[PDB]
C-alpha cells in the first residue's frame, strides 16, 4: 500500500509538470508513409503509418477541424490530446508524437495490433471469469491511476481496449476524458455504458467509470451487456430501474461485486466511498488477483493475439482508403490554438 501511495505521488507530479506545459508539434505529416485506414468515424479515421526514417510502424489518429468544430466536439480534443501527452501507464496506449496542419489535427500512438477487446468477446462468446478478472484488474489499477490525477476517463468499453502482444490491454481513445475535481455535466459515453447519474442529467464524478467497470466485467463473462434493448430510451430505462438479471453461471462473488458496482445511487457505489479503489481491489471476487504482478504484466495472459508481422492489420476491419485532404487556407485556427 505504501508503494502504491509513492508510486501515485511521483506520478501526479509527472503528469502536472506535462500538463501546465503541453507537447506541441513534434512531428510532421511528411515524416510518415501511409499503410492501412484501420478505422473511421464522424470527425476523424486512424490510419496505421510507418515512420519514413526509423521503420517504426505508429497508429494515427487524423481529426478534421471542421469536422470536429461542427461535431462541437473542440473542447473534447482538446482535452484528450492534452491528457494524452501528459499521461504515463503501462495500459494507456502511448502518444508518441502530435502536431496540426490546415485542415487536421494529428496523434501519433503506439500501433497495437491485436485488435479491439470487442471484436475477441464476439469471436470467443463470453470469457471465463478467471479470463474476465484478468482484464479488469487492469482497469481497476489505470482507474486507480487516473482517477489520482483527477481524471475521469467516461469512454469505457471492450471497443476501446486494445490487446497488446503481451495479451494486455491498451486502453485507447481519450476523447472523452476529463480533468475535473468533483462534478461535470455533459452527456457522453455510450448508452449500454451510461451510470445512472448521467442519464438523470443532474450532473456527475468520477464514480460514473466504476459503474461502467460493472458494465465491462458483466459484458465480459456474460458475453452480452447487463442492459440491452431495441432503442436507446429502452435501455437508460433498465439502467435507473436499480435492477439487474445475473446469468446462473456467475459466481455469488462476481453477483456481489457488479451489484456493488452497478449501484444506482452513486453514494453507495463501490469505488465512491470513503474507502475508495480499495473496496474494490479488495473485493472477494479479486482475492485471487496479485495487484503488482498485474501491473509489470508478470501474470501469463490468457490469450496472446496471433502476430502476423509489422503492419499486417488482420484484427481490425476493412476500410476503403480515402484521400488526406490538406487545404492551402487554414482552417479552424482560433479553436484549435492550443494543440
Amino acid at each position: 500500500q505504501e508503494s502504491v501511495k509513492e508510486f501515485l505521488a511521483k506520478a501526479k507530479e509527472d503528469f502536472l509538470k506535462k500538463w501546465e506545459s503541453p507537447a506541441q508539434n513534434t512531428a510532421h505529416l511528411d515524416q510518415f508513409e501511409r499503410i492501412k485506414t484501420l478505422g473511421t468515424g464522424s470527425f476523424g479515421r486512424v490510419m496505421l503509418v510507418k515512420h519514413k526514417e526509423t521503420g517504426n510502424h505508429y497508429a494515427m489518429k487524423i481529426l478534421d477541424k471542421q469536422k470536429v468544430v461542427k461535431l462541437k466536439q473542440i473542447e473534447h480534443t482538446l482535452n484528450e490530446k492534452r491528457i494524452l501527452q501528459a499521461v504515463n501507464f503501462p495500459f494507456l496506449v502511448k502518444l508518441e508524437f502530435s502536431f496540426k496542419d490546415n485542415s487536421n489535427l494529428y496523434m501519433v500512438m503506439e500501433y497495437v495490433p491485436g485488435g479491439e477487446m470487442f471484436s475477441h468477446l464476439r469471436r470467443i462468446g463470453r470469457f471465463s471469469e478467471p479470463h474476465a478478472r484478468f482484464y479488469a484488474a487492469q482497469i481497476v489499477l489505470t482507474f486507480e491511476y487516473l482517477h489520482s490525477l483527477d481524471l475521469i476517463y467516461r469512454d469505457l468499453k471492450p471497443e476501446n481496449l486494445l490487446i497488446d502482444q503481451q495479451g494486455y490491454i491498451q486502453v485507447t481513445d481519450f476523447g472523452f476524458a476529463k480533468r475535473v475535481k468533483g462534478r461535470t455535466w455533459t452527456l457522453c459515453g455510450t448508452p449500454e455504458y451510461l451510470a445512472p447519474e448521467i442519464i438523470l442529467s443532474k450532473g456527475y464524478n468520477k464514480a460514473v467509470d466504476w459503474w461502467a467497470l460493472g458494465v465491462l466485467i458483466y459484458e465480459m463473462a456474460a458475453g452480452y451487456p447487463p442492459f440491452f434493448a431495441d432503442q436507446p430510451i429502452q435501455i437508460y430505462e433498465k439502467i435507473v430501474s436499480g435492477k439487474v438479471r445475473f446469468p446462473s453461471h456467475f459466481s455469488s462473488d462476481l453477483k456481489d461485486l457488479l451489484r456493488n458496482l452497478l449501484q444506482v445511487d452513486l453514494t453507495k457505489r463501490f469505488g465512491n466511498l470513503k474507502n475508495g479503489v480499495n473496496d474494490i481491489k479488495n473485493h472477494k471476487w479479486f482475492a485471487t488477483t496479485d495487484w503488482i504482478a498485474i501491473y509489470q504484466r508478470k501474470v501469463e495472459a490468457p490469450f496472446i493475439p496471433k502476430f502476423k508481422g509489422p503492419g499486417d492489420t488482420s484484427n481490425f476491419d476493412d476500410y476503403e482508403e480515402e484521400e488526406i485532404r490538406v487545404s492551402i487556407n487554414e482552417k479552424c485556427g482560433k479553436e484549435f490554438s492550443e494543440f
